[PDB]
C-alpha cells in the first residue's frame, strides 16, 4: 500500500470498517514546517523526500489553549487535541474506499473551534465510516490556529494575517496535484465544515484564488458574514501590537516586533493572547480576503457554485454554558430577568440600553410565555438567531438571488449520548457525528434510529458532494429559492419540509436592530 505523490511516496495501512477496509493515510505533510523564521509567515511548498513516508499515525497538533473550563467533563473535552502539541503540524489525512475506486468524489474537512483551537485527529472527525459508506475520499488538514495562525500586521510579509487560512488553501492545492494516484477526482472537490471551519469554507467561496481549487461547499452551523467572523485590518493591527505590549516585544519599528515575537515560546504566546480581550481570527487582509464579506456578497463576488447550509435548533446553549450569569452544566439554569439582561451585555458589547431593551421585547415582552424557562430559552435564542442562524441564512438567500442552488436543513435531533444537560438541546458541534458516521458501529451503543439517520445524513452529504444534489420514495429536500425560502429538517422519525425559518426573528435582526 504505497502511493506515489509529487513529492516522494507515502505509506498507508488498511482498516477494518463495518465489516470491509478502508486505505487511511494519515499525516501526509504538505507544507514546510513554520518554524523559525517561518513562524507567522505564509506555507511555503513542501519539499521532497527520496524515502518512504510512512504516514501510519496522527500527526501532531497546532499549538492551542485546551478547553479546562470543565474538568473531567467530557461534553468539553473530547474537542480537546489528541496527539502531541508542536508548531510542526501541517498534515493532512486521506480515506480511500476499498476497493480503491478511479474518479471517487473527494469530500475535505474543515475543522472548527473559534481559529483559535482544533485539530483534524478528532475522533468525530474520523473519515473512515463515511469513504466505507458512500464510497468518497476524505480529506482533512491541520492549519495554524491562535496568535500562531492569524497575527496580522496591514501589508508585512513577516505576519500578513490569515496564515492559518492560507493553510488550508495550500492543503486544497496539494489535492488538486495529487488525489488523482489516490483515485479521486480533483474536479470533484466539496469542502464541509462546522463552526469556524464553515466560516472558513465560505471564506474560499469569497477568496478567488481558492474557487479553481473546488466545487462545492457545505457549511453547517457557521457562516463568514456572521458578527463574529472576520475583523478589520486596523482591527487585527491592534490586538497584535496589544499582545506584544503583555508579551514584552513592543518595539517602534513593526517588521522587529515579529523578530521579537520570533524567539519567543508558543506556550509563551499562548498565555498571553488570551489576555487581548475571537482575539486572532480572520482579517481583511487585502490577500486572502480583499473586503468584508457582507460586501463581497452584495457585489456578487463569489463562487458561483450549489451550496448546502444549516443550523441546529439549539445553536446558542453551548455559548450562554461558557460565560453567561445562572447558566451551568450542573442544574436547569433556570435564569432571571436580570440575568437575562447581563447576558446580553456580554454578547452585545457596544449596544445601547434601548438596543438591549428592543431584544428583550421582541424576545420576552411581545409574547405571553410565563413559563419558569422563559429568559433562559429566549436566550439560547438570541445568541443562536444573533449569531449562527440569521447569518446563515443571509448568506443561503445570497447564493439563491444569483441563482445558485442552495439546500437548507434544521438539525433537531439530540443524540441519546449527549453528555450536556437536557436545557441545552440540540447543541451547536453535535451534528457531526452523525455526519460522519459513528452511529454506524453497533459498539457505540447509539440507538437503532441513530443509526438510520446517520445514514441518511451521510448519503444527503455525499449525494451532493457528488451530483451538486442531497437527493427515490425518501422525503424529497427541496432547493432553496429567495421567493419561498424552503428548508428541511434533520431527525430520527420524519424530515419534514417548512418554510422561512426564524423569520420574524431575522427581520427583527437585519431590519430593525442596526437601526436602534
Ligand atoms: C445553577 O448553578 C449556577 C452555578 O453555580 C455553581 O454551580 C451550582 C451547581 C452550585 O454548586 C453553586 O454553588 C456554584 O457556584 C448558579 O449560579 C451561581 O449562583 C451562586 C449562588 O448560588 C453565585 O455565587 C454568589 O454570588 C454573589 C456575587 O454576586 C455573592 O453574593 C455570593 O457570595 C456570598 O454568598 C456565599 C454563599 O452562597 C458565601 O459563601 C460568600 O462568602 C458570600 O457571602 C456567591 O458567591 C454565583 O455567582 C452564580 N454563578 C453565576 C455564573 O452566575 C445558579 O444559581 C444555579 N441555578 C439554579 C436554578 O440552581
Ligand atoms: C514504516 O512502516 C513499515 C511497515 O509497517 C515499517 O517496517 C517501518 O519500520 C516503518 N518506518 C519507520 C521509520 O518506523
Ligand atoms: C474523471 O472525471 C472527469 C470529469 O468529472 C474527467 O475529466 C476525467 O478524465 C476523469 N478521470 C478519470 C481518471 O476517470
Ligand atoms: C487598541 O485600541 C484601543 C481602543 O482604542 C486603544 O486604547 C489601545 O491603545 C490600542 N492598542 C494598541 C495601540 O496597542
Amino acid at each position: 500500500i504505497i502511493v506515489t505523490t509529487k513529492n516522494g511516496k507515502v505509506r498507508g495501512m488498511n482498516l477494518p470498517v463495518l465489516g470491509g477496509t478502508v486505505t487511511a493515510f494519515l499525516g501526509i505533510p504538505y507544507a514546510q514546517p513554520p518554524l523559525g523564521r517561518l513562524r507567522f509567515k505564509k506555507p511555503q511548498s513542501m519539499t521532497k523526500w527520496p524515502d518512504i513516508w510512512n504516514a501510519t499515525k496522527y500527526a501532531n497538533s497546532c499549538y492551542q489553549n485546551t478547553d479546562q473550563s470543565f474538568p473531567g467533563f467530557v461534553g468539553s473535552e473530547m474537542w480537546n487535541p489528541n496527539t502531541e502539541l508542536s508548531e510542526d503540524c501541517l498534515y493532512l489525512n486521506v480515506w480511500i474506499p476499498a476497493p480503491k475506486p478511479k474518479n471517487a468524489t473527494v469530500m475535505i474537512w474543515i475543522y472548527g473551534g473559534g481559529f483559535q483551537t482544533g485539530t483534524s485527529s478528532l475522533h468525530v472527525y474520523d473519515g473512515k465510516f463515511l469513504s466505507r459508506v458512500e464510497r468518497v475520499i476524505v480529506v482533512s488538514m491541520n492549519y495554524r490556529v491562535g496568535a500562531l495562525g492569524f497575527l496580522a500586521l496591514p501589508g508585512n510579509p513577516e505576519a500578513p494575517g490569515n496564515m492559518g487560512l492560507f493553510d488550508q488553501q495550500l492543503a486544497l492545492q496539494w489535492v488538486q496535484k495529487n488525489i488523482a494516484a489516490f483515485g479521486g477526482n480533483p474536479k470533484s472537490v466539496t469542502l464541509f465544515g462546522e463552526s469556524a471551519g464553515a466560516v472558513s469554507v465560505s471564506l474560499h467561496l469569497l477568496s478567488p484564488r481558492s474557487h479553481p481549487l473546488f466545487a462545492r461547499a457545505i457549511l453547517q452551523s457557521g457562516s463568514s458574514n456572521a458578527p463574529w467572523a472576520v475583523t478589520s485590518l486596523y482591527e487585527a493591527r491592534n490586538r497584535t501590537l496589544t499582545l506584544a505590549k503583555f508579551i514584552g516585544c513592543s518595539r517602534e519599528n513593526e517588521t522587529e516586533i515579529i523578530k521579537c515575537l520570533r524567539n519567543k515560546d508558543p506556550q509563551e504566546i499562548l498565555q498571553n493572547e488570551v489576555f487581548v480581550v475571537v482575539n486572532f481570527g480572520p482579517t481583511v487582509d487585502g490577500d486572502f480576503l480583499t473586503d468584508l464579506p457582507d460586501t463581497l456578497l452584495q457585489l456578487g463576488q463569489f463562487k458561483k457554485t450549489q451550496i448546502l447550509v444549516g443550523v441546529n435548533k439549539d445553536e446558542g446553549t453551548a455559548f450562554l454554558v461558557y460565560g453567561a450569569p445562572g447558566f451551568s452544566k450542573d442544574n436547569n439554569s433556570i435564569i432571571t430577568r436580570k440575568e437575562f439582561e447581563e447576558g446580553l451585555k456580554i454578547f452585545f458589547p457596544g449596544v445601547s440600553e434601548f438596543g438591549k431593551e428592543s431584544i428583550l421585547f421582541h424576545y420576552m415582552d411581545w409574547t405571553d410565555d410565563q413559563r419558569a424557562e422563559n429568559y433562559r430559552d429566549a436566550l439560547d435564542d438570541v445568541v443562536g438567531d444573533y449569531d449562527i442562524i440569521c447569518p446563515a441564512l443571509e448568506f443561503t438567500k445570497k447564493f439563491s438571488e444569483m441563482g445558485n442552488n442552495a439546500f437548507f436543513y434544521y438539525f433537531e435531533h439530540r443524540s441519546s449520548k449527549l453528555p450536556w444537560p437536557e436545557w441545552m438541546g440540540v447543541m451547536h458541534g453535535y451534528e457531526i457525528e452523525f455526519v460522519f458516521g459513528l452511529p454506524l458501529e453497533r459498539r457505540a451503543n447509539y440507538t437503532k434510529a441513530e443509526e438510520i439517520l446517520s445514514r441518511s445524513i451521510m448519503k444527503r452529504w455525499a449525494n451532493f458532494a457528488k451530483y451538486g444534489n442531497p437527493n427515490n420514495n425518501s422525503t424529497r429536500w427541496p432547493v432553496f429559492k429567495s421567493n419561498e425560502q424552503k428548508y428541511l429538517t434533520l431527525n430520527a422519525e420524519s424530515p419534514r419540509v417548512y418554510t422561512k425559518l426564524r423569520a420574524q426573528q431575522c427581520r427583527f435582526w437585519t431590519l430593525f436592530f442596526p437601526k436602534v
